């Protein structure tokens, strides 16, 4: 009902979530992107009909249910990376196991006596859909691999 654009019109909602039904940029205070694990909510800037970027939350912020961490506004890596450790395979295949680097001898679940100083003995399980067993399968809703 706006558009090119008719005279006097600033934009058409089609071009983005920051345009009123009446073809005008929304205020530099309107929300256009819901919050997120790693990203903050998006606000319009009142100058364009596009919804701007979205500032990222601190880096080692938990995401995907304590399963992973936030890296540059993206849920990546593994929760193990928050504490200097590395994810390793532990059935218990969809449990999160960590180890000190280069030392597979140390590979233990998050809810073990060691690691307690980090996970307070909580046995974190991989989210269904996650990779498992050295990228050989994925985790079911049944917590089974492949």
């Amino acid at each position: 009902c706006c558009y090119k654009l008719k005279p006097g019109k600033q934009c058409s909602p089609s071009q983005g979530p920051c345009c009123t039904a009446h073809c005008a940029f929304k205020s530099k205070t309107e929300k256009c992107r819901d919050d997120s694990d790693c990203a903050k909510e998006g606000i319009c800037n009142g100058i364009t009909a596009l919804c701007p970027a979205s500032d990222p939350k601190p880096n080692f912020t938990d995401c995907n249910r304590h399963t992973q961490v936030c890296i540059n506004g993206q849920c990546a890596g593994s929760i193990c990376e928050k504490h200097g450790l590395e994810e390793c395979t532990c059935k218990e295949l969809c449990h999160v196991c960590c180890m000190k680097k280069m030392e597979p001898s140390t590979c233990a679940s998050t809810g073990s006596v060691q690691w307690n100083k980090y996970f307070l003995g909580r046995t974190i399980t991989l989210q269904p859909g996650s990779p498992c067993n050295d990228f050989r399968g994925y985790c079911d809703v049944f917590m089974r691999c492949r």
